[PDB]
C-alpha cells in the first residue's frame, strides 16, 4: 500500500460524512499521521439500520493515532455546520483540510424521484458542499496545507450519465462544477480538487444499492488517493482525480491489495467512459 509520511501531523481535517465508508476510511489514513479529525455528520445515537456513530468513529480515529473531535452535523443546516466549525477552532485553534463528503443518492428518473429526495440531493451535495466550504474557506486561507477536497467526479457530459437519475448527476456534477469555480477564486490561497473512484468501493451503502461485494475495491484506495493529494502544494489545485491514476503516479503498480477478491471483475464506477 502507499505508506503515511508525517506530513499531517498536527494538522485539522474536517471531514463531512466521516461516521463510516469513505469519509471515516480519509480520516483514518490523515490520523495515522497524528492529524486532529473534525467528524461532522448526524448519527449521534445508534440507529438500527446504520452501523457507526460520531463517536465509534472518533475511537477508531483515536486508536490508530489522531485526535477526533466528533460534531453533530446534517450539512443542509448552515448553523449546524459553522458551530462544529466553532468548536474545531475553539478546540484546534485552525481547520487546515475539508473533504466535502457527505452526499445523498437516489437513482430514480424524472417521473419517478418524489420532490423529497430531489430536495435531499440537492441539499446534502451540491448545497451542503457549498456551505461547509463557505464556512470553512477564511480558516483554510491561514493554513499552511489549505486544501479543499470534494467527493465527486469529473464533469463528463456525456448525455449516458444524464439520461437516468438525472437529479443525482446534478446534484454530484454541482460539486465538481464548485472545483472548477473556487480553484480560480482561491488561486495561491486554496487548494480545491475533486477526487472520485475508478470503481464501485464497498461500502455498507453501496452494499445496499447493489452479490456486489466482490466486484468492490475497499476504502483504502480512496483514502490512500485522499492522503496523495492532501500532501501536493497550494498549486495543485482545479484537478478532477480519479483514485487509480494518483496512485499510479506515486508508484503504485499492484492493485491486488485494494481489491476485495483479487482476480474477480470489478464494476465500474459511475460517470466514467
Ligand atoms: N462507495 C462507492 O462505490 C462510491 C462510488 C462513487 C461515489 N462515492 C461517494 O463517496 C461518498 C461517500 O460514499 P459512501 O460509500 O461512504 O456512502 P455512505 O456510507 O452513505 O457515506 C455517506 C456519509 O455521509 C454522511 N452523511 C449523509 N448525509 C449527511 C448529511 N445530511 N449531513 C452530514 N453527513 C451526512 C453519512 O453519515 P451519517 O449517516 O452519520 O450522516 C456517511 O458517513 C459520497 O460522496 C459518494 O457519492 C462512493
Amino acid at each position: 500500500m502507499l505508506p503515511n509520511t508525517g506530513r499531517l501531523a498536527g494538522c485539522t481535517v474536517f471531514i463531512t460524512g466521516a461516521s463510516r465508508g469513505i469519509g471515516k476510511a480519509i480520516a483514518l489514513k490523515a490520523a495515522k499521521d497524528g492529524a486532529n479529525i473534525v467528524i461532522a455528520a448526524k448519527t449521534a445515537q445508534p440507529h438500527p439500520k446504520l452501523l457507526g456513530t460520531i463517536y465509534t468513529a472518533a475511537e477508531e480515529i483515536e486508536a490508530v493515532g489522531g485526535k477526533a473531535l466528533p460534531c453533530i452535523v446534517d450539512v443542509r443546516d448552515e448553523q449546524q455546520i459553522s458551530a462544529a466549525v466553532e468548536k474545531a477552532i475553539k478546540k484546534f485553534g485552525g481547520i487546515d483540510i475539508l473533504v466535502n463528503n457527505a452526499s445523498a443518492i437516489s437513482l430514480t428518473n424524472t417521473l419517478d424521484t418524489p420532490t423529497k429526495r430531489l430536495d435531499l440531493m440537492m441539499n446534502v451535495n451540491t448545497r451542503g458542499t457549498y456551505l461547509a466550504s463557505k464556512a470553512c474557506i477564511p480558516y483554510l486561507k491561514k493554513s499552511k496545507v489549505a486544501h479543499i477536497l470534494n467527493i465527486s467526479p469529473p464533469l463528463n457530459l456525456n448525455p449516458v450519465w444524464f439520461k437516468q437519475h438525472c437529479a443525482y448527476t446534478i446534484a454530484k456534477y454541482g460539486m465538481s462544477m464548485y472545483v472548477l469555480g473556487m480553484a480560480e477564486e482561491f488561486k495561491g490561497e486554496i487548494a480545491v480538487n475533486a477526487l472520485w473512484p475508478k470503481t464501485a468501493i464497498h461500502t455498507a451503502a453501496m452494499d445496499m444499492l447493489g452479490g456486489i461485494e466482490s466486484q468492490c475495491r475497499k476504502v483504502d484506495i480512496i483514502a490512500d488517493a485522499a492522503y496523495s493529494i492532501f500532501q501536493k502544494p497550494k498549486s495543485f489545485t482545479g484537478n478532477f482525480v480519479i483514485d487509480e491514476n494518483i496512485l499510479k503516479e506515486e508508484g503504485i503498480e499492484n492493485f491486488d491489495v485494494y481489491a476485495i477478491k483479487p482476480g474477480h471483475p470489478l464494476q465500474p464506477d459511475f460517470f466514467l467512459d
